[PDB]
């Protein structure tokens, strides 16, 4: 069925919380064991936001291989993602690790530091070229080459170095800038640029690892960010673009991390940002 016929059908009839409780009734449940380990307790930022164990992301060492991270492998769009939680002032080295270890080019943040008045993730990149961090638990050097400052999002420029080996890469941080602190944006429009925006920089391309997604938990904004873009690459790929299903890929995606959209206002949010997104990919 038409999603955008779907979707004048649940907002006439206001279905949207009816709709969003038989997602989380039919979501997949496996076993975390791993994150609910007593030695991790202040590597999870949510007792009530674990990865899976069978698609969690290994750190490379043998002290202690865990993040609170997941990898997202969408097997017929041909795209995989990393949807990680905030940083907390404790896992920032291994979060620098992970993007190194696991080749990403992109890292793309959907939350400011402070929200609500409460801090929401680490200050994990730096704010002036001449000011470079060191992760000593990690043998990582981070350095700000350069910004670019819009209306809606921020771009950077990161050099990370390896200081073990001294080898160096260009890390691109996308940072989406004004999701308001209660509800959804108004319009998909914004959003959408910025999806397009990190699209067209290679960060989403199969020569690199995958990109790394974050917001507070790593589920709600996250959740939106990757559900959004795997729709329209499906759309492009298939003979009718009327066949995508956005309630079966979300169900698709919750096999690889729990509680991916957190609200029924971002399933209504989604639905609007493919619908609206799509009178590009068909031709416009
Ligand atoms: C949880 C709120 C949700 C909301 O997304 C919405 C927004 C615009 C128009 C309709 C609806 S809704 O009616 O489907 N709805 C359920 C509702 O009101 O409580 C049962
Ligand atoms: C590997 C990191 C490296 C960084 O030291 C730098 C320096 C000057 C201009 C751009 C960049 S960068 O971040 O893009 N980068 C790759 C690049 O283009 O080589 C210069």
């Amino acid at each position: 069925m038409e999603m955008e016929k779907e979707f004048e059908q649940i907002d006439k009839s206001g279905s949207w919380a009816a709709i969003y409780q038989d997602i989380r009734h039919e979501a997949s449940d496996f076993p975390s064991r791993v994150a609910k380990l007593p030695k991790n307790k202040n590597r999870n930022r949510y007792r009530d936001v674990s990865p899976f164990d069978h698609s969690r992301i290994k750190l490379h060492q043998e002290d202690n291989d865990y993040i609170n991270a997941s990898l997202i492998k969408m097997e017929e769009a041909q795209r995989s993602y990393i949807l990680t939680q905030g940083p907390l002032p404790n896992t920032v080295g291994h979060f620098w690790e992970m993007v190194w270890e696991q080749k990403s080019r992109g890292v793309v943040m959907l939350n400011r530091v402070m929200e609500k008045g409460s801090l929401k993730c680490a200050q994990y990149w730096p704010q002036k070229e001449e000011k470079e961090m060191i992760f000593e638990d990690t043998n990582l050097k981070l350095t700000l080459i350069s910004e670019d400052i819009k209306s809606y999002y921020t771009v950077r420029q990161l050099e990370l170095e390896n200081l073990t080996t001294q080898e160096t890469r260009e890390i691109l941080h996308f940072h989406y800038t004004t999701w308001p602190d209660f509800g959804v944006p108004e319009s998909p429009a914004s959003f959408l640029n910025f999806l397009f925006k990190v699209r067209e920089s290679g960060s989403l391309s199969p020569e690199h690892g995958p990109v790394v997604v974050h917001c507070s938990a790593g589920i709600g904004r996250s959740g939106t960010f990757c559900l959004a873009d795997t729709c329209l690459l499906l759309m492009d790929k298939r003979k009718d673009p009327s066949s995508v299903d956005i309630k079966k890929v979300l169900l698709e995606m919750r096999k690889f991390r729990m509680g991916l959209i957190q609200t029924a206002d971002q399933l209504r949010f989604s639905y609007l940002a493919v619908i609206e997104g799509a009178k590009f990919i068909m031709g416009d």
